[PDB]
């Protein structure tokens, strides 16, 4: 019903020195104004900012995870942290508030051995919010190829439908979901080349500039509060207006 046609100017929050991480807001409908990231490709700790402005002074308070992360491709979802507990199939909710945590294992996921969903920035698992649910990305350990989704019942931490896109990974340089659309870029990282009706189980034509950078893409996530795209290219970290039809 309403696809992405086009990607507008990005915007220029921070620079920082390190190439590979992860910044995140609230995708609920919260109001709240403060951002988590996280740096490097594995770690235990988070760097909390009240608001934008703290992050711009560098102001900030460490929280510690229960469990290492990996990657680049956690997400915030109601004041839960959900991200890929290294070196397992399993991936970790944590509440900000109560400091407390659940875990959930996909059993037919690829999750070591360099064995990425997307190469380019060492991602196992993308989790995602949008209008449509809460989802996890992922790539087949029966095939070591295929692009999965999961769907996930928030209220469980469960999964209730999986999602074969039939999409190589070697294809894809990274990922994004929104109004119930996956939207994969091409292995540069440069253009949205392929996409798929989570909900509907089809293929959809896809094919949109995404940005003219070619720094190396370490996350790429939509947010539904604002309709736009976050990202962390080479320790830019940028926003992007999305236009939809
Ligand atoms: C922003 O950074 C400057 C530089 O040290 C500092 O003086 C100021 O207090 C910071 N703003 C805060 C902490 O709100
Ligand atoms: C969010 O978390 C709160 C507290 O854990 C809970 O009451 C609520 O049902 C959750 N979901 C939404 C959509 O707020
Ligand atoms: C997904 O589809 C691919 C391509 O048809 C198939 O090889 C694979 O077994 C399916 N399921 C999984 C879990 O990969
Ligand atoms: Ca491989
Ligand atoms: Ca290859
Ligand atoms: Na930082
Ligand atoms: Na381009
Ligand atoms: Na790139
Ligand atoms: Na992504």
């Amino acid at each position: 019903e309403s696809m992405i046609t086009s990607i507008g100017n990005p915007v220029q929050v921070l620079k920082v020195t390190e190439t590979f991480g992860t910044w995140i807001r609230e995708s609920a409908n919260k109001s709240d104004d403060r951002i988590w990231v996280t740096e490097h490709f594995s770690g235990i700790m988070v760097k909390e900012f009240k608001d934008q402005p703290s992050l711009l002074n560098g102001s900030y308070t460490f929280i510690h995870l229960p469990y290492y992360f990996h990657g680049c491709g956690h997400v915030v979802y109601n004041n839960s942290l959900y991200y890929h507990k290294g070196g397992s199939n399993t991936l970790v909710r944590f509440e900000f508030g109560q400091e407390t945590s659940q875990t959930l294992k996909l059993e037919n996921a690829l999750y070591f051995d360099r064995k990425y969903l997307f190469a380019n920035s060492k991602t196992y698992f993308n989790l995602a919010v949008d209008e449509k649910g809460l989802w996890i990305i992922y790539a087949s350990s029966v095939d070591g190829s295929s692009i999965l989704v999961a769907q996930l019942d928030e209220r469980t931490f469960s999964v209730v439908q999986h999602v074969n896109t039939t999409y190589p990974k070697s294809k894809a340089g990274n990922a994004f979901i929104a109004r119930g659309i996956l939207y994969v870029t091409d292995t540069k990282d440069m253009r949205v080349t392929f996409a798929f009706d989570l909900l509907g189980g089809k293929q959809i034509n896809a094919n949109f500039d995404l940005r003219t950078s070619q720094s190396v893409l370490a996350m790429l996530a939509y947010n539904m509060r604002d309709q736009h795209l976050y990202s962390w290219e080479d320790g830019h970290l940028m926003l992007y207006p999305v236009q939809f039809l």
